[PDB]
């Protein structure tokens, strides 16, 4: 697969310059806010390892993913994921803006039950108590993300 699924936003001109994968894909990231959310809200901790591997506590069971760059879409990654209930899926993401040490705003998109992909904007924080950073104010305005939903971390 050489480009993100049709229907997913490639965010051309909207992704940060100079993304440093080595500084992003290290340590833990808590998913604290998102544009769209479900109930009940939860606190997903994304654990990263070498070679774009990650683990997180998903809605029904732990999830393990293996990432790779998407050849045709700068900044995008494809993650092949499996869940402890026996599920498997492919999810795409790009880091829109991050300071690596505190926050990261991501775009995520993938097929999840239909030909029409579902997408979202996600705010990750290094601390479970993290909220909306001042540094993202202008970017959130530009993307019309002025009321992110708080999830289940504190
Ligand atoms: C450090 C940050 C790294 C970021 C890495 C980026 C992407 C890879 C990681 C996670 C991806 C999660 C995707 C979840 C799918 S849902 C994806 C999938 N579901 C299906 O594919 C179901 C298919 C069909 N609906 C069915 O019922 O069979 C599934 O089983 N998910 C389990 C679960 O969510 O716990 C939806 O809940 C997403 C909804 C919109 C969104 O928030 O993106």
């Amino acid at each position: 697969v050489t480009s993100i699924p049709t229907g997913c936003n490639a965010l051309s001109g909207k992704i940060m310059s100079g993304f440093d994968a080595n500084r992003f894909f290290t340590g833990d990231w808590y998913l604290t806010h998102s544009r769209d959310s479900e109930v009940p809200v939860r606190c997903e901790k994304y654990q990263t390892g070498s070679n774009l591997q990650l683990n997180f506590n998903g809605k029904n069971g732990d999830v393990k993913c293996s990432g790779s760059t998407v050849s045709g879409n700068q900044g995008f990654y494809s993650f092949q994921c499996t869940t402890t209930s026996g599920g498997s899926f492919t999810s795409y993401m790009a880091v829109v803006e991050t300071d690596y040490a505190n926050y990261a705003l991501l775009y995520r998109c993938g097929l999840a039950g239909s030909t029409t992909p579902k997408d979202n904007f996600l705010l990750f924080n290094r601390q479970s108590s993290g909220e909306i950073p001042a540094g993202l104010s202008t970017k959130l305005n530009q993307l019309e993300l002025t009321s992110l939903n708080k999830l289940g971390c504190s």
